[PDB]
């Protein structure tokens, strides 16, 4: 057990200036609770009205070592007293019962709670929440409501350690990460979960058979179904929210990753394959599918249906394999329901532009319409380095079409472990592509956002649009690298036209005049 | 000086492909960029915009295009653009260099440039220029924007930056100044420039009047045209579309007229209550321009600024009007680009696409971006990759880049670098998605390498060779990790690629 030495990260308002966390408070009539639903607001200047915005950062400040407030610890209580057969959010909406979380996360999304109700009940959308992590501000996936985004953090065996994961989940989650993964493969693998659990308002997934290898010294043929087993039941009872399981592939998929550019470049789904040849013996989670289920349902750990087929180079996007698997998913997905476990199928990988809309199709008649999480797409192979830039052009085409959860991605794919510095890049362009993906779908009130902005830039108000901003600090320090006089922050230029040439200011003047003269 | 190529792209060689000219017997050297990979892999062969290398700035490169114009000019001639040429039935040594540079067929070319639907910028007094053409049915491109202002940068610095942007891909640069030394900088920047240089005459316009718009006129608009041909720049940005009864049709937009030179002729215009000065005087720019082979880029003076103002009245009725100003100056052979938007949310990119393909009779569409968001200052060259990935697959020739510095100051030789990268990327997404012949080898060749473990010839193979290296070094820095089957992302127990080997060595042997 170690005594790791934490470093507080940035302060909330260091990260973003005039900003202050709000939360709206409602209650769940049913129970009486008092629900306290955050979200951020940013301070405007000249008289205009705050702008409310998204707010995943969490409680501030706590000591890791004491963890985050229980806030869920009473509704779970109350539920658990009432006597039920299952405790999944899916039984709950099934039953016709609104839950504190799902009048939680309507509240958050500002949409009807019976909606709500509706679109987890017919598992289109889902809300994974552990009744383990009580620490968790509910949120909800699904293609009706804000697309998400989710940051994968974790040491390996090579790098990192407990404070610099504990670190990356409070900076991801300040970023704007919906969900985080605790996808470690090193040492510590239990304790380094429990302080990210413990100290994540956000949902945390795992996979499961990650640890699971870890446990039998990485020899994938010593695998087996009870050390797998133990390790789902291991994680769920810390509070895992969601458990990415490779039940689609099967022994007789394998073959058609034969003639593949990049071969199997899932890590679980590589793990499974390797097992079923080595034995000849059909995958043992598929197998076990309903064993699974059965422990899922009592948590409600939701069930994110991996790709372990996906396809790792453009040359094999689309490919039989990958589709094979995604048929298999749509499966599992439908026997998953009849058990009331929320599902959502994990998605590509590598896929060129012009693919991408088989994808999303595909996935919406396959699987019926769950939510889809996608890996990207990255939409060219060419630029190690900047893989957050190739795949946020495909995660915000294929968010566009109703992808559900993003994925993110660093510009450390391909090369290395991510470190803080590259969880904040990649965070920061998958909020793009899941605002830009939000826009094209006409989400309610989506475009408030770019036109509060936009008109913070037009009346030169420049300290309001930095804050307004994704990333403030790194708006105004761009800026003032060649302007870094407070009198600047009034000023009717930059230093990208001067003051002669500003067009934004020569349209003010042109206002002017047509003001007093007409047009 | 900058970074040498060989700093830039390890294991990669400036190769060149010799062709002859027929009708002249000019030989050409159509420059091509080679990676040399090992484990007996061949060559990779890839495009190559760098240009020649080591050549100080203050002797400029080498005039390669000197007994080309030279000849044509002997033999005498009405007109002197591609355009012309090219509705002659002539194949000009510029349109076989670019045949030969795109792997086409040199009456392909000849056919696209003479129906309006590719243009070959190529100034006859540029004649440092190795020619490229810009064009729906060819590889995507990529602008480059540099330049000083009133308030940063310098000569030098510029002149950096022209050879640092190209180096990294860009296709054409265009020189944006509006401060002190306007004339000499980009006297520098040509002389040393192997790709198309672009300006907006108005803004060298109106620093001759000391910034008072209503001080503009054609006279000093059209000395200054002459100016900047005679110096060998390749195309205009005229904002001949910005008229007198379309300005009162952004009276009521979040962010207004954020064009530099349409703001300026919008000025003029209400000012004197007359129509603009480059539409009245349209038939005398092109007498210009047909004469020295400078192309148009006709402006969007009217783009949108803002999301909320995407696709409204006054881009659409400035969009036709470029329509009308192409067909024009298709009957005067001036070769023609169209510029286009701007801030645009997704859902309304193929508005855009389509709109202009049927206006404009498929003369080649320039965006800036679009930016698919106005959220996220400090990060428009992702917003903006994003817009111009996807409007570049639907057929647009020339992407103007967006830096992290849009919006918020005067981009420095890191933030060209990285603009010029993000638009590399949305280009070639582009090609895949046209689904462009051989562009996939590229990505095929990488992956490859990926798979194989064949670290350093990833690294030689990608867009930035040496943030790939750095980045992977950052935790594996030993020589040994250059031939591991495995990096820090997953280690040695956990590699997936690593994982189907043995997958497929179990295979070979004992069978699936
Ligand atoms: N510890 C960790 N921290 C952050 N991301 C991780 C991680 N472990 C795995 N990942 C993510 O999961 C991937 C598996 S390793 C290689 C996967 C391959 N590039 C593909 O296309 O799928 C990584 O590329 C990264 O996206
Ligand atoms: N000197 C220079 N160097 C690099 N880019 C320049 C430049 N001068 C102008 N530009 C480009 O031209 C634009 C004009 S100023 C503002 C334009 C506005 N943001 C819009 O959406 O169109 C700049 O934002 C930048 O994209
Ligand atoms: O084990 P594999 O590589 O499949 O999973 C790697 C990561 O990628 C995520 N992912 C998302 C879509 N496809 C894969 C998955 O949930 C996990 O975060
Ligand atoms: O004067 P304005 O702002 O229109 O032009 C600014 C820059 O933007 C480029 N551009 C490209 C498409 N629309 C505008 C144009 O060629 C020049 O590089
Ligand atoms: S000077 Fe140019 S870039 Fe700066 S605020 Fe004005 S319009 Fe925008
Ligand atoms: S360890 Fe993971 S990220 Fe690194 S090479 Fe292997 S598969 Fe790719
Ligand atoms: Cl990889
Ligand atoms: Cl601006
Ligand atoms: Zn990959
Ligand atoms: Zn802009």
């Amino acid at each position: 057990p170690s005594s790791p030495d934490f470093q507080p990260i940035p302060s909330f308002e260091e990260c973003f200036p005039k900003s202050t966390k709000e939360h709206k408070e409602v209650v769940h009539e049913e129970s009486g609770h008092v629900l306290k639903v955050p979200f951020r607001r940013v301070h405007l200047s000249g008289g205009e009205p705050a702008f409310d915005n998204y707010d995943t950062s969490g409680p501030q400040n706590v000591n890791a070592h004491i963890g985050l407030a229980k806030l869920r610890k009473e509704w779970i209580d109350r539920r658990e007293k009432l006597g039920t057969p299952r405790y999944t959010q899916m039984y709950y909406a099934k039953q016709g019962i609104i839950t504190e979380e799902m009048l939680y996360c309507a509240t958050r999304e500002k949409l009807d709670p019976e909606f709500v109700r509706s679109e987890v009940a017919r598992g289109r959308a889902i809300i994974p929440s552990n009744k383990k992590h009580l620490e968790l501000e509910p949120m909800i996936v699904g293609r009706k409501f804000l697309v998400k985004v989710n940051a994968n953090i974790g040491n390996s065996a090579v790098a990192s350690s407990i404070e610099e994961e504990v670190y990356k989940v409070q900076w991801a989650t300040m970023w704007g990460a919906d969900t985080i993964m605790d996808l470690s493969t090193g040492r510590h693998i239990h304790e380094t979960r429990e302080w990210i659990l413990r100290n994540s308002a956000v949902p945390v997934g795992t996979v499961p058979i990650y640890q699971a290898l870890e446990k039998v010294d990485g020899i994938a043929e010593n695998l087996n179904w009870e050390v797998f087993r133990e390790t789902l039941i291991e994680q769920a009872e810390q509070g895992v929210d969601y458990f990415t399981i490779h039940a689609g592939v099967l022994l007789r998929y394998i073959p058609l990753t034969a003639k593949r550019l990049t071969g199997i470049v899932s890590r679980g789904g590589s793990i499974h394959a390797k097992w079923c040849l080595a034995y000849h013996k059909e995958n043992f989670a598929y197998e076990h599918w309903d064993d699974i289920l059965d422990i899922c349902n009592q948590y409600d750990v939701a069930l994110s249906i991996g790709d372990g087929l996906r396809p790792g180079s453009i040359y094999d996007a689309n490919d039989t394999a990958q589709f094979a698997e995604l048929l298999t998913q749509g499966e599992l997905t439908r026997r998953a329901w009849e058990k009331d476990v929320q599902v959502m199928n994990e998605g590509p990988g590598h896929v060129p532009m012009h693919k991408i809309p088989e994808n999303m199709q595909k996935q919406l008649e396959w699987c019926n319409e769950a939510p889809f999480y996608t890996l990207g797409p990255l939409t060219t192979d060419i630029a190690p380095g900047y893989d957050h830039i190739t795949s946020a052009i495909g995660a915000a085409n294929i968010g566009a079409l109703g992808t559900a959860l993003l994925c993110y991605v660093t510009p450390k794919e391909h090369l290395g472990l991510p470190n803080r510095d590259d969880v904040k890049a990649g965070v920061i362009a998958y909020k793009i592509a899941a605002h830009a993906a939000d826009l094209a779908k006409q989400h309610p009130h989506a475009q408030a956002w770019d036109d509060a902005l936009s008109k913070a830039r037009f009346e030169f108000r420049w300290m309001d649009q930095f804050a307004l901003s994704l990333d403030p600090m790194t708006a105004m320090s761009f800026h003032d690298e060649t302007l870094p006089a407070d009198g600047a922050k009034v000023a009717h230029f930059c230093s990208m036209c001067g003051p002669k040439f500003c067009s934004m200011k020569i349209t003010e003047d042109i206002r002017k005049y047509a003001e007093e003269n007409g047009y």
